[PDB]
């Protein structure tokens, strides 16, 4: 019981994403410079929003990162 | 039900902490160079060493860090 979204964010380091809170929506900001891989070269950036619903108060709204380079925002329901 | 330990690693970026299983214990090592503060200027180091317990194996061991800067460690029981 609780709201609850997951980004699959994996190539990018904890310090390329930002997670802000803006009204009631979420906010994620990801964006990586050129890095080399096994393929050659690349550099990734994304914006996404989500909106949080009615019964979840966005001051309570929180994020964590697994080392599985999932990221995870959540908050209590009220 | 689950094995699980928490770190209060607020000083400390993620790219500043590595955490690394050998064997049947968990290591968590963080170190920062030195950095200004509200009080001057200051870095820091640990190195902390948890013992994985019987029941749990340690490949299933992961871990994530909250935007509280709570590291958590942990792996599900057998």
């Amino acid at each position: 019981d609780r709201f609850s979204v997951n980004l699959d964010v994996k190539h990018f380091s904890p310090e390329e994403l930002k997670v802000k809170v803006l009204g009631d929506v979420i906010e994620v900001h990801g964006k990586h410079e050129e890095r080399q891989d096994e393929h050659g070269f690349i550099s990734r950036e994304f914006h996404r929003k989500y909106r949080i619903p009615a019964d979840v108060d966005p001051l309570t709204i929180t994020s964590s990162m697994s080392s599985d380079g999932v990221l995870t925002v959540n908050g209590p329901r009220k």
